[PDB]
């Protein structure tokens, strides 16, 4: 087809991206992370238990309330990093850019507080690949592309800096308004997971030496690393340990040095601006860092995990055609 279409992102505070799609008919609208690195679509349910908290607080869908609504009802629970949630398969029509598709999808009804009192989004749209959607369940983008209209196998991620358009996901090509100079790819080395091969993480190659594995995933705010890698790379920068992030003193936040990310024969570097939320200039204050310690189980890991962090430096395409990722400069 001819079509591309544009769905636009809302950034809060530099660390969730999202946007709106539309769900049943008429149209239930959520706020729902587009996610690299999951397959399965997910909302928020009105059979959740108002005992769960994150329940009352986000956007339920109500197939009660949807005449284009068919019931499935096969459980399924989605683990992530930071949390799980668990529920029932649905059917409905979903908008997302002005396309419609009929799309199987997840209605959680067991959504624990933490994490999910902190997202601002309601729900998970997954971009990946069908050989890890939890029941096997097609993805949206698989779903959009059997309709023959998008003019290309690809989408693309803007994520604005800028918390003004928070960001942008082109379906079916990318915006030039968004990028500039060339597109690097670098193809994917494992079967259904947008997840390429990185020969070195220097600072100021102090990592990743004899070569590990990055997943490009616009569904998490940091980048990752395992718990090991992180802690080298931390002792190397200095940073202090907490519960749940690194921190340094806000001083000392401009000092710090390059980050560089061996991707396809480039370097990929961020600079402390890039890494550093700056939120102060006191000796002190503390200072948190965009780069926090991941443990990915296998298959899919141990893996870095480059997200909004490391996009809204570099714009990314995202390509199913010739299972690749371009990278260019992000403007
Ligand atoms: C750019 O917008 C950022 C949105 C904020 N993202 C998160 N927010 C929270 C808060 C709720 C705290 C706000 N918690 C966690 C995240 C999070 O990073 N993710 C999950 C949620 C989208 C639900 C990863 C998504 N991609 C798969 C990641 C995984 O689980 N794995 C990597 C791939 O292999 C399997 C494991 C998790
Ligand atoms: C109750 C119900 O509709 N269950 C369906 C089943 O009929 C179908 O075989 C499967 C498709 O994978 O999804 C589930």
């Amino acid at each position: 087809g001819n079509t591309t279409s544009s769905v636009i992102l809302t950034n809060y505070m530099d660390t969730q991206y999202y946007g709106e799609i539309g769900i049943g008919t008429p149209p239930q609208t959520f706020k729902v992370v587009f996610d690299t690195g999951s397959s399965n679509v997910w909302v928020p349910s009105s059979k959740c238990s108002r005992l769960y908290t994150a329940c009352v607080y986000h956007k339920l869908f109500d197939a009660s309330d949807s005449s284009s609504y068919k019931h499935n009802g096969t459980e399924l629970t989605l683990r992530y990093s930071t949390g799980t949630v668990s529920g029932f398969l649905s059917q409905d029509i979903i908008t997302v850019g002005g396309i419609t598709v009929t799309q199987m999808f997840g209605e959680v009804t067991e959504m624990p507080a933490l994490p999910f009192m902190l997202a601002e989004f309601d729900g998970v749209v997954g971009m990946g690949f069908i050989e890890q959607a939890i029941g096997r369940v097609t993805p949206i983008f698989d779903n959009i592309i059997s309709q023959g209209v998008l003019k290309e196998d690809v989408f693309s991620f803007y994520y604005n800096r800028d918390s003004s358009l928070g960001g942008q996901i082109v379906l079916g090509g990318s915006d030039p308004q968004h990028y500039e100079g060339n597109f690097h790819y670098i193809n994917l080395i494992k079967t259904g997971v947008w997840q390429i091969q990185m020969k070195g993480v220097s600072v100021g190659t102090l990592l990743c030496e004899d070569g590990c594995l990055a997943l490009v995933d616009t569904g998490a705010s940091y980048i990752s690393g395992s718990t090991s890698s992180i802690e080298k790379l931390m002792e190397a920068l200095g940073a202090k340990k907490r519960l749940f992030d690194y921190v340094v003193k806000c001083n000392e936040g401009p000092t710090l040095p390059d980050i560089s990310f061996h991707l396809g024969g480039k370097e990929y570097t961020l600079t402390s601006a890039d890494y550093v939320f700056q939120e102060s200039y006191s000796s002190k204050k503390l200072c948190t860092l965009a780069i926090h310690a991941m443990d990915i189980p296998p298959p899919t890991g141990p893996t870095w995990a480059l997200g909004a962090t490391f996009i809204r430096k570099f714009y990314t395409e995202f390509d199913r055609r010739n299972n690749r990722i371009g990278f260019a400069l992000a403007r």
